[PDB]
């Protein structure tokens, strides 16, 4: 239990659709992913890109959560006193746009998806929360 209650988020949270704590480690697992949606799949492919090492590429093209190409907007996912990430569906050719917030820890790695039309700003503050936990968690 516990994680499932950050997944209560979701589906408490008015504003938030889908959601992930994945255990990011060498080998990446879903520690607590809303199933059925997309995050869950999340393996170190769209691990490798939300946590890569790398300092430029992907925040200009859009993260990757269970092969849901989303779009940073703020990467501040390593903890500079934030460790939040405005990652949202972008669309292309009139399609509708969505946002996620995605918070990380030492040893997690935790996302937020959400959208009614998702502004972003609320989501953000789900994802504070739902790491609000994984920071009281010692992880």
């Amino acid at each position: 239990a516990g994680w499932n209650a950050y997944i209560d988020n979701l589906m408490a949270d008015g504003t938030c659709q889908d959601a992930a704590i994945v255990g990011y480690k060498d080998s990446p697992s879903v520690w607590a992913a809303v199933p059925g949606k997309t995050f869950v799949n999340i393996t170190p492919a769209e691990v490798g890109v939300l946590v890569g090492k790398d300092r430029s590429s992907f925040y200009v093209n859009g993260l990757t959560l269970g092969g849901q190409k989303c779009s940073v907007i703020r990467d501040s996912l390593l903890q500079d006193g934030e460790f939040s990430m405005d990652l949202r569906t972008k669309s292309t050719g009139g399609a509708p746009t969505f946002n996620v917030t995605v918070t990380k820890t030492d040893k997690t790695l935790v996302l937020l998806m959400g959208k009614e039309g998702v502004h972003g700003g609320l989501i953000n503050k789900k994802c504070y929360e739902m790491a609000s936990h994984l920071r009281r968690s010692q992880y």
